[PDB]
């Protein structure tokens, strides 16, 4: 079966895992709004014992954090578009979505050289032609190698807002209704660009892909490392009661 | 090739995706100890915003728990016997470490008769005259419904403690030294007997398998979902920094 020889494979090396997750840690970088705006929290935790008095011969922590923190998972109900569709919050979406074919989209060579730059419909034909057709159901991924910028270059904020790659309304709306993707997954801190907010409509992965019943990933890491077509993604989010969504460990299988 | 039949069999239906996860959510029990020790933490979030004046199109929580909390992974830097082993903490397993063979050994009738069912040795040879040896580097899962048990039943406190199936000693030193599982996991809240503070070491599953730098897998659900054999269980812990481990969404692939 196909479960037997994914084991043999895991066993011998045939298949290979990647990790595609950042470390959860204080120092990592959390999306940030205007003032007005609740905010995001950083990851922090607390020692319960280590190995001492508290706790003689084991060791754990407190943790505390928000469902958007590091790399994460986005469920339709993150947005107002995704308020009514069925399954929207992370406990309620169907377990088959959690393990699936994804395809990788390099866009790395736009993003050195634009810290805007836009995945565009064009840019998903020209991929298709080579690649072939994204399978329906796929996991599509935006790589562009931002996992690499550390510090305040992460998130990039200048005076007029953050300035990373993203997808346009157009790219967007091509995958959710001409492909049925299951999600868009990237290496920045949110699944829209930057400078999202000024598409229209606002946010337009976020407000079409939640709007479809669909899902996001960011802050994920290690895409370099992944072939554009061919693997399988693990991405299951925890399951909060009524979560918008959660950070994750993140997996691609590899061969 | 094995990842394309994969692919192809999650999207036929022909592999099923299992759910193995409690919800997240203030009222499912976590461990109690001793009062004078530090105690594990139970699941808390608060809104941040839900389509309001905080954040006018999304709504999102923060989040606080403990490592140990809910349907969770324990890491051999959990206990005192695994603080120095390579790749001990949560961040540091290798991640082919989180998808691999497990096997189910069916104790709920024990556990229905008996709230202290002790897996033993002889049962585990038992199980193996049956579906065969336990394969080399799988997980272990004990199998007892105790999942249905709601309420006070699920801890099952009692004067002298909690009452509650697990291993014995000699079970998980038989699987470590002459099995070499990956790991092992319970439906309860803990890898141990509830009384299994009075067991030679203390907390032997703990003691025994962090030792052998080895996993635990706490609080499934759906165990009676699964075959004995023939499936492929998916435990990815949160990426935490130094982390003694994380909840997580435990999944079970099967034919
Ligand atoms: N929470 C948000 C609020 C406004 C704009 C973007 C976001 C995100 O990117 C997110 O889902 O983490
Ligand atoms: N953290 C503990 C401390 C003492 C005894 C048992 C435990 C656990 O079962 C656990 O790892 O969740
Ligand atoms: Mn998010
Ligand atoms: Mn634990």
């Amino acid at each position: 079966s196909s479960l037997n020889q994914l084991v043999s494979g895991l066993a011998s090396g045939a298949v290979r895992i990647v990790d595609l997750t950042h470390t959860l840690d204080p120092d990592f970088p959390v999306i940030v709004l205007p003032p007005e705006f609740g905010q995001c929290a950083r990851f922090r935790m607390e020692e319960i014992s280590a190995y001492d008095h508290r706790g003689p011969a084991w060791k754990w922590h407190n943790i505390s954090m928000s469902e958007h923190t590091g790399t994460h998972f986005d469920a339709p109900s993150h947005w107002i578009s995704g308020k009514d569709v069925p399954n929207g919050s992370v406990d309620e979406i169907p377990a088959e979505a959690f393990v699936g074919p994804v395809v990788v989209i390099d866009c790395s060579k736009g993003a050195a050289e634009n810290d805007d730059f836009e995945l565009t419909p064009e840019i998903i034909a020209g991929w298709e032609s080579e690649h072939g057709r994204i399978p329906e159901d796929a996991w599509v991924l935006m790589r562009t190698d931002w996992s690499k910028r550390r510090g305040a270059d992460y998130l990039n904020m200048r005076a007029d807002g953050p300035h990373s790659p993203g997808p346009t309304p157009e790219a967007i709306r091509f995958l959710i209704e001409e492909r049925n993707i299951r999600g868009f997954g990237t290496e920045t801190v949110g699944t829209d660009a930057g400078q999202g907010a000024h598409y229209v409509p606002p946010y337009p992965a976020h407000y079409l892909l939640h709007g479809a019943g669909k899902y996001g990933l960011q802050c994920l890491a290690n895409l370099d490392q992944l072939p554009a077509t061919g693997a399988v993604l693990i991405a299951a989010p925890l399951k909060i009661k009524n979560g918008t969504g959660s950070p994750l460990r993140v997996l691609a299988m590899v061969t």
